[PDB]
């Protein structure tokens, strides 16, 4: 009664486009705005990769990405970068809405700013 | 290990038939639809985004079984309701749909989705049935 427990805070949600080529988001929660300091225009269009930065781990980020293509449903902790350049622990969920037929063609995430102890418990658990 | 999502399941048993409104906008308005909405509707993103959800509605929809949404949706309430739409052409459908208020840390209701369904006849007729007990 965790992990799922304290990300419960939905407010913070991007829809994505899969149809379209780099899966775009289409949709940004005020929320998400909020929490990444970006403007819709700045957000809309482009792949949600955006919030890295060069501190960022790589094999984290190769891990939702395989899940992404496979189509299977996961969370992952990594480190994001706000509209200013600051950084937040960016507790994410990732699920892939299929039509009646099993087809992925949106995509749901929600973002949680995650504690630094919080992190390091999710980050050392994903070391695996 | 993996959360149970009230916006994740509500959205994952839509079957690419949903939508997402914005509460703090004046009337709630449609802020984003799927292409699953667009076909069963027949209307086009222009013709949808920025409205409210119940352009769907005609003269004969029950005004009833709208009173129940409307009264469940000011009470943050999430339900699911079996009404008569109509398409962009004029026909009607009976649409099993379900909206869920999503709330954000001071727990204000910020946006909310909802997952709309043709059902047959037959499973109207149910589902309205059903529907009828509670008055
Ligand atoms: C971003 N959230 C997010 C939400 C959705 C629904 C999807 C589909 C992806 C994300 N990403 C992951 C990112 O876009 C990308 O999939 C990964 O970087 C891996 O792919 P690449 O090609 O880059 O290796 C999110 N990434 C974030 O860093 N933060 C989020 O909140
Ligand atoms: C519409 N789906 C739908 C989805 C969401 C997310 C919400 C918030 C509402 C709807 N409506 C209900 C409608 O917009 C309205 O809230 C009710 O009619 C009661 O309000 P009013 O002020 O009009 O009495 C939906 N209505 C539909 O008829 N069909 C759906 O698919």
């Amino acid at each position: 009664s965790l992990v799922k427990a304290l990300q419960m805070a939905q407010q913070n949600f991007v829809i994505t486009d899969a149809s379209l080529p780099d899966n775009p988001i289409v949709y940004a929660s005020r929320g998400f705005l909020t929490l990444t300091g970006y403007s819709l225009d700045q957000i809309l269009g482009r792949n949600c990769r955006f919030l890295q930065g060069p501190e960022t781990d790589p094999r984290a980020v190769d891990k939702i990405r395989n899940a992404i293509t496979k189509g299977v449903d996961t969370s992952v902790c990594l480190l994001n970068y706000r509209q200013d350049g600051t950084t937040f622990w960016n507790l994410f969920f990732v699920a892939g809405l299929r039509d009646s037929k099993g087809n992925i063609v949106n995509y749901v995430g929600v973002q949680s700013k995650v504690s630094e102890d919080y992190a390091k418990l999710l980050v050392n658990e994903q070391n695996i």
